């Protein structure tokens, strides 16, 4: 049997509540990673597994320093020789952030695959415990190497890169609607689709091993009236970059115009990203910054941060994007 | 033959490029009404159109005080015997706000469409002919009637509380992922499917007669490391309102929670909405500020200002959330 | 508390196998309904259920016969009283067929809830818990009233009318593209965002009350290749109707036309529709047989069967699928 | 430039009808190739472009000796030095047959686009011009070598093994729920996204040079009160397989498992796919014949066909599902 090792952070899937009705407003975080696996012993089926406990908290605390730790520690594990893949369980609401980070920076070929859950653990029809299982599988399927890293959830496989969660409270949340999934899991079979056409993994040039935090990148909102003046906040508590959740692609207003321009001229790089949801932010060099071609703002903050590591130059940070 | 206003505004329907295949980063607003109209000459037998250019600008340009003002001349037009229903064509980056404030001040039963384009009337294939007739087609009908503001493109009908832009640059972006359309057309003939279950237009208690501003209401991302800072801002901006597009189901950081509280004690209203795309935030209490329902951050801030026009008693506020 | 009958059929949510990570080849219709309702104890907090075993089979086997008296048994129990509401307990395979038949046969206002499940009851994370939960509280709530016939799984509700099973295994199944949902069920609250615009139950024509059998009528579907003597077969073997699960928008070959007008000349009442999954099949002169609007294959043969025990006039049955 | 042969066999890409607004029931493959050319130069800037009228047919009259045909003359094509790419204007009703049917029969890393529109050439916002385009754009680019047989329509770039007419009329209609795209076309740029993770094309074992036919195989539809004298009927028509649409994971009613019984016994190979659209039909061991995997039934009477001309064992038949 294949050695996984299932590395908790915390989320919904650790998740409790006084009642099994009550499936909001729960405590995320609050099982042990031992409880998890003991609540679905036919994992050891699966593989040999081990558990360990990275950290137990709500994913909307997820942090970059911290998230740099995980991946630095999923490297450790993935450098020895009786590992052969990690199972990562996450909060939903932040997991296509720290995964895609991962998905990024892990410089190994192993399953490293985050599962996470919209039910709490104590939940009527909860659907963690079976997340989990399907993550041990695709983690110890040996057809499972070299796919970049994965999420796995109901019943499905979504690439780090192109997966988000698209609805606040449902089972299904997770999608790439454009995208689709790279595979799915139904009768205990996996169905392997696509093979993302993008570097990550074993082929990305993003190394942090040798790093402690990330440069600080923060995300502006696109609407009708929005503020010159948040620019300015963002430029004066120092950022180095500024991802705009723009309105269609990366459309700026006249106010959002001044604010870039003030960025760019105090050396922030702005990157310009959609609010939408879905689909390509093209160029256009009547526009200030860069674009995020079809990375939504979450995604993009975590690439432009990556990039900041290796370089300031726009030119390479925009190849970054259309090939990340 | 029915009479039908085409109330201008900008937008990419009435867009140019020098060339057929630039179909991005092209002038918005820059055809004139009548040039649209008699692009598609067709509607002409559908009704007895007059053009009116209110504006001619990019939707990202578009703010609050002049829908303002759109709002109340078609409530003008409307109130006249002489007209029966106005077809009003606006960028699609904002055209979500626009409707939806249409939606919830706008008091007749007569039929508003509002009607966009992806591509540059100058595009080869350009959709906005075909969006423009269909438009008419839904506005000039009598089976429109009391159905709220729409939303008319690419051969569907959305209401204007529940469609939104999706994909940053395709002609298929308006969708309603988990309301569907009001009714599509297909061979000229108009498809109803369902009436929206919420108060709108003539049942609406958004009374705008007289205004000539809107409270100040700004959206704040939801994200890994979102900054305290950015809510310090707002207050000292004098925001009224502050709509947060969170992280989940509008789960909120402790740098977030933070800066809420001290929005709250500011006497700013907070709304927590999410990031995601679709689905319902729940009530919780253990959480600050009120929740959004099914309202995305963009339709979120337009109610909550028009809420506050009424109102600062967050109860009530709350309820118009559930009710509109 | 309301008095809700839970009326059982059969399908996956009574669905057993020997191990929980059986989610496929099980045995449905194999638990009794009591044995569903002390499942989730929780139903009972929610309304006074009584619990009657209608039948228990796989919905694979469920007949037009059997589906007549479930309409007759449903319209009994609704002219109680001392009844409010009846959540059906189906197989998720032929629940949409079911749905629809009793969409357009049942007599009252009174809520009628067809709940499924995609794991067996025996499963690890089966959804029938839930599922079975959210459908008691759709059946008991006020406002549920006059929607027509729902379909309740994942915590989604959907119109018998646009509601089909869009995936052979997932849990999310259930959706109806581009008509959405009628409401969600999130944080054990109903949020409802549409109301059909179609006629259902109480302004339905169709009453069959009097009824022991239905008109047979024949799905054939369309591919290229499709062969004449499918046609002459089912001409052969007595049908009354046949439903053509069209290439495109009813699109037909040579051969799909030829069989088509021998089985007009023989009395038939042919039906196109569609195989593509959502849409509308236009009317088209050119092209022989009536078009089945927005109802796909399973649904239009109900609404013809139906059709054919009042009417042969191909006029008369066009309207019905332009308003059913 | 690169060489581009536009392979012209008819469809909505080359209708027409008498006024603009006439959108159905229209005449396909009235237009010739060089037509199409003429109405879109601009392909002219991306290729030396080479029209050969192969046919001009409504796509549903497609039959598999035309494909076989179509197959034959594209292997021509690709093998010459002269070509770099072909684009194959087909009608959107059996797009998906013919396509699949190439992907796995031309044996060529060079290009096969298959192209299309939903709109006849003389509508109002026809998009069979840009359609044409961006097919022309695909075929000629190097990076689009290997990928498989692709249909382009309405910006989107699809697998033939995934992708689906999903809707009757919409110009959105082309769409792989869970397979997503292979890739976008915004902004003139080609936007790559998944490689399928399925055999085709080159590393395809399916020989078809010297066949003039195909193995007969017939679709049969599943849902209440199915026919078993439709089985009876294929049977006595010498069918060599026959292709089950299925209720829901490919369920099969008493009638069904006679009819399938009869089949088997007659060496008839039976396929069993699904009614629903999309999803797994899992191996089940209780049930009789084979089962499709993700194939639809359109996609899994192709490969069943080409199956049957190396061999008719069950055994190596399901294999070649899970693997193409
Ligand atoms: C439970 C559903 O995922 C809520 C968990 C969320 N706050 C998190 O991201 O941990
Ligand atoms: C063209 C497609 O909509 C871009 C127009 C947009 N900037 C606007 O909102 O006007
Ligand atoms: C289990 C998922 O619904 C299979 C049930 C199906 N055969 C039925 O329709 O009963
Ligand atoms: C026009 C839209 O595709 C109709 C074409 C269709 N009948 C075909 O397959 O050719």
């Amino acid at each position: 049997l294949p050695n996984i090792v299932i590395l908790a952070t915390g989320g919904t899937i650790a998740g409790s509540a006084a009642t099994g009705t009550q499936t909001t407003g729960y405590k995320a975080g609050a099982l042990g990673v031992d409880t998890l696996i003991n609540a679905v012993p036919e994992v050891k089926k699966l593989a040999n597994v081990k558990g360990e406990q990275f950290s137990n908290m709500a994913s909307e605390n997820m942090t970059g320093d911290v998230v740099l730790k995980l991946s630095q520690r999923v490297n450790e594990l993935l450098a020895r020789d009786d590992v052969d893949g990690v199972v990562i369980t996450h909060g939903t609401d932040t997991v296509e952030e720290s995964a895609y980070f991962l998905h990024l920076t892990v410089k190994s070929d192993k399953p490293v695959v985050f599962v996470a859950a919209m039910r709490p653990a104590t939940a009527i029809s909860a659907d963690g415990p079976m997340n989990l299982l399907e993550a041990v599988r695709v983690a110890g399927d040996k057809q499972s190497r070299g796919r970049g890293v994965m999420v796995v959830i109901n019943d499905r496989i979504g690439s780090a890169r192109y997966i988000t969660k698209t609805n606040a409270s449902t089972l299904d949340t997770f999608r790439a609607n454009e995208e689709g999934y790279l595979g799915v899991i139904i009768g205990n079979r996996i169905y392997y689709q696509n093979r993302i056409d993008k570097l990550h993994t074993t082929r990305s040039v993003f190394d942090v091993r040798g790093l402690t935090s990330l440069p600080k990148v923060d995300i502006l909102y696109g609407y009708q009236d929005d503020p010159e003046y948040l620019y300015d906040a963002a430029i004066q508590h120092g950022v180095k970059g500024i991802v705009y959740a723009g309105m269609g692609a990366g459309s700026v207003s006249v106010r959002g115009i001044a604010g870039m321009r003030k960025a760019l001229e105090k050396g922030v790089v702005v990157m310009r990203s959609t609010r939408t949801g879905n689909g390509i932010v093209p160029p256009d060099e009547e526009l200030p910054g860069l674009v995020s071609d079809s990375l939504n703002p979450a995604h993009a903050r975590i690439l432009l941060m990556l990039a900041l590591t290796r370089t300031s130059d726009p030119k390479v940070i925009q190849e970054y994007f259309h090939t990340y």
